[PDB]
């Protein structure tokens, strides 16, 4: 026990704490010749001469068994008062009062290390790219807002004659009664913002913006040089079925917004606690496997953890986008999934607004609650530690960062990126919310890393790591996902077909009465079905196949055009300075 | 003049020809210490000790101005009789009598050099992969042939009652008279081969096969370690308009096969002479640009030359596939392209058979005529040279390879690959024809390289070069192109919709009368148009939009499924030994 530690200390050669007599901490420094020897064995760069991050790396499992209590570097100074580097970049960068200043990226790679430097460089560059995407999203938001007097469909669903005379079918078995449509008017008014031509121009822009983000980040990186799959499928089913359950336990502006916000909040609570669960089961799964190296361990953990997180966070959104209300048929013979399991018909405006509210609640709530957790949990852990003098004694009573470190940090921003990219065709303010989150996110990551956490050992990484193929896969998936959101989720394509193709005798006015289908009780539900009385009644009509062929042709045209533009831009940008 | 050559020879130090007194050839050898010095300046590998390819590279513009007559290595021996390496791999590899033996790839990199070795390794591995793709293509060809008694549509177009009672519309202005359909029966019978379920399984297989080809070739490479764009657009228009012209100058089994084979032959003749033209204008264009290095010169030449060759060879095929007969409307108001320019309505079986004949003529004729040129042109040039003793005198009178060398060789196989991949859904025997071409292609490239050409200087290349992104782009384009061939070119999707979707009251029998549309003279042309007498007469009907929505959904499903399978296979194959 103590013999192993004494022999290891004698090999390393080859004070106790004033507050706790049982703990003893040994100072570790290197001589000049030994530093030059370790700097020859590890080929460091050249122009007191060795930097403190370089010294702490060159000086850098036995503590995993519990023999050694703690091994760490030491901070330079207290942040609250000057001794003095930590005080400096706390005073001008890490403080929330210095929210507007530029990041001292050379100072952050000086003090913390190039993985922390590359995370904060990626975070700041993400913020600057999100500023461009956010002002274009504000431009398309103004395009939707100022043309609210020209959206003919919202003005005729808000008018009582065209909108109120619908009396559309119930989406629900026990009474849930059939209703005049003008009550969705206050939900439809903002819908003129959320699927107009402005958000289509924004989505086609956002494909290009993701491409520019990736290529100029490649340039900035160039400058700055089997049971678990079955469990994932069970998770895929689980998030959808509790999305249904939270909508049901709610079901037993104001009414629709209360519905969407309340169900989104309670589902988001389940999302967070199931996220902690998924952290634990994925770490148990990758510990059941034997990984040979820590890097292969964290790559496998990155893939499995991100797949569980992808499933957990976006499966509700994918249900609302592509599965909710998409497979329901006519009110005669509704689709009972397993018997007595009638699926949820959507509102006639579409499930885009419900997707929008769920997106902004999950995104902004993960932002708010994750920053609250990132502040408070190390702070309250240090507080209950302090409720139970030398420098290293002060630096001892800090929550250690962990073996992974910045991993979860990257993870949450990648999840934020999946809201910025995969669902950007729903609401254009996703880069704005991401920007206002990221401006504080640099400060909260900075502040907890400076104040609350022990100093992580500096070590260089040439990129973000295994998150880069994840981001490229998210980028390729974003084109398909935005195409299915504009085609399948929103209703922009049916009114596009109504204006361009059926103002003709075989304008935009008269769209709402001409879209829906009348239903015999043996009301006008939202579907394109040949009507009681037509020879092919309740089968899909000519107009269903016209609109769905325009949907599929839009998916093909938009995907091929955007993928060729992404190819032309990745081929045209030299990817170097 | 002679002073520059004398000074260069004196720097190099730092016999005349018996047949021609004006020419003098100096032997060039290196001493042992100078060879070790050049082998230290160029870091050669280690285990008379320096190999002859290595010696010829280490010993290796003034001849471009015309000062030096010729500078070359020397061959080891005459091929016809032993002196003796060249005689050996001529006797057992390069001879056409050794067509069945394996390639001595270590001997070919010993004698010729690693670019020639990697071309012949790529050629042989291409041949072995084509053997697998060819036996699967023969399997789907047997699937189409043995089920010829079960193709209901061909048996009812060959029957006089269902097929002969059509009397379909003329595709032509001056009389070209309307005709009973059973005359396409002998063309439709083999059509039961060419678009059945077997070729669909072959196309979905061929996406996987291209993927396996690319990944195992990555493994084998790992083991074996602005005016011109406007001219390209003018070429794009030019090949299509002379495809129209050769069809017209023909127009002024037996009748349709005579048409297709004759027009394909005369167009292919124009293809070849315009290919020589495109060689010359592309070499003039890349000489008008100043390239800094020979490698950047040949990369730019590779891109421009392949783009011109792509346009030249496949623009006729792309016209037949995606533009011929696709944009023609109903016989009332035909599409005159510029006035008095009625486009060519296709046969009711589709333009797939015309595409098939054009493909096999262009592919097999480029194979035959390119091997005939590859044999004869160096042979006849050496013959007229000989119509006007030491070793170097014999090796002097050979056609030199040129500065590019194997470039055109790679080029033609890449063009062959574009027939193996981009149009594989038309006829499944494309890998078979490629296999029977490649077995002789190794021998003709081997034989002309051994007998007729001067020995190219050995120099190492780690891959095929700039053709590898070209092949990956051809591979990505192949999925889209095969999807548009199965959907848009062939008629497999309309009969798939007829069987699965309209045997119902709103079997495969009755497909031909139910596909076409009747035409009032104010006959049954091949289109899906609402009929004289329907309220929406000659507009597209329900069934057009059903079939074209199934086409577009097939494109989306097939592209996404195949691209995910390609991603799973490229991610699952470790790309290393
Ligand atoms: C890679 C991640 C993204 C995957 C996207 C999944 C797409 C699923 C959407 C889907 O198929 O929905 C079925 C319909 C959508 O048209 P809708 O008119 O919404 O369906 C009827 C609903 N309503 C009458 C009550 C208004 O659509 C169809 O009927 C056509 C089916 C073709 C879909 C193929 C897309 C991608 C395949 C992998
Ligand atoms: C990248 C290299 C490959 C490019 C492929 C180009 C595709 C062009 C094919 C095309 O659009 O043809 C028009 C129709 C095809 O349906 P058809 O029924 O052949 O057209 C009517 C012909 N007929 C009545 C005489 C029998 O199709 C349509 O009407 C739907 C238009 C959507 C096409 C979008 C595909 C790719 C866009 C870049
Ligand atoms: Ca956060
Ligand atoms: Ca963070
Ligand atoms: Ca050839
Ligand atoms: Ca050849």
């Amino acid at each position: 026990q103590k013999r192993k530690r004494q022999a290891y200390e004698s090999n390393l050669i080859c004070t106790r704490s004033v507050s706790d007599d049982k703990l003893v901490f040994v100072k570790v420094h290197a001589p000049w010749e030994v530093l030059c020897t370790y700097a020859e064995i590890m080929h460091i760069k050249l122009p007191s001469f060795f930097n403190p991050a370089t010294r702490s790396r060159i000086v850098y499992r036995l503590v995993s068994s519990g023999i050694y209590k703690a091994a760490f570097p030491l901070h330079d100074c207290r942040f609250n008062y000057e001794s003095s580097e930590r005080y400096l970049l706390y005073r001008e960068w890490a403080h929330p009062r210095s929210i507007y200043k530029k990041q001292p990226l050379d100072l952050i790679r000086k003090y913390y290390g190039e993985k922390i430097g590359i995370y904060f460089a990626w975070l700041g560059y993400y913020t600057q790219m999100l500023l461009l995407a956010a002002v274009v999203g504000v431009a398309c938001f103004l395009y939707g807002y100022l043309d609210q007097d020209n959206c003919t469909w919202s003005k005729e669903v808000c008018d009582p004659d065209i909108g109120g005379q619908i009396l559309m079918c119930p989406q629900c078995d026990r009474l849930c009664p059939f209703w005049r449509l003008n009550i969705t008017c206050e939900s439809s008014k903002k819908l003129c913002i959320f699927d107009s031509f402005g958000t289509l121009i924004f989505a086609v822009f956002m494909g290009v913006w993701v491409t520019l983000f990736l290529e100029f980040w490649k340039r900035r990186q160039a400058e700055l040089e089997f049971f678990w799959i079955l469990l994932i499928i069970a998770s895929v089913i689980g998030i959808i079925v509790y999305r249904l359950s939270v909508f049901i336990v709610f079901s037993t502006l104001t009414p629709q917004m209360a519905t969407s916000i309340t169900a989104s909040i309670i589902s988001f609570i389940i999302i967070m606690i199931l996220n902690t669960i998924y952290e634990k089961v994925a770490i148990m799964i990758t510990n059941f496997e034997l990984p040979r190296t820590q890097t292969d361990y964290e790559n496998s953990l990155t893939m499995k953890m991100f797949l569980f997180q992808f499933v957990n966070y976006y499966s509700s959104c994918f249900y609302i986008a592509f599965f909710k209300g998409k497979f329901v048929g006519y009110p005669g013979d509704p689709v009972y999934l397993l018997g007595k399991y009638r699926s949820e018909e959507c509102d006639p405006g579409g499930c885009l607004l419900e997707l929008t509210t769920q997106l902004t609640i999950i995104m902004g709530g993960k932002a708010i609650w994750n920053n609250i957790q990132e502040v408070l949990l190390p702070w309250v852990m240090n507080l209950i530690g302090r409720y139970k003098t030398p420098r290293w004694e002060q630096d001892y009573h800090l929550q250690p960062m962990g073996k992974l470190g910045l991993f979860y940090e990257y993870l949450e921003m990648i999840i934020q990126f999946g809201f910025v990219t995969l669902f950007v065709a729903s609401f254009p303010l996703a880069p704005l919310l991401a920007l206002v989150n990221n401006i504080l996110e640099i400060r909260v990551d900075a502040w907890k890393l400076t104040t609350q956490f022990r100093r992580m050992v500096p070590e260089k990484a040439q990129d973000i790591g295994a998150w880069q193929p994840i981001m490229q896969g998210i980028a390729i998936l974003a084109v398909v996902t935005n195409a299915m959101i504009i085609a399948f989720t929103s209703d922009m394509i049916p009114r596009l077909v109504y204006y361009w193709s059926f103002s003709i005798p075989p304008t935009m006015d008269g769209y709402i009465n001409n879209t829906l289908s009348v239903f015999n009780i043996t009301c006008r539900y939202r579907d394109f079905r040949n009507p009681p009385g037509h020879p092919q009644e309740y089968k899909h009509n000519i107009y269903y196949w016209h609109v769905i062929a325009a949907k599929l042709a839009f998916i093909i045209v938009m995907e091929h055009i955007i993928y060729s533009v992404k190819f032309f831009i990745s081929y045209a940008i030299p990817d170097v300075s």
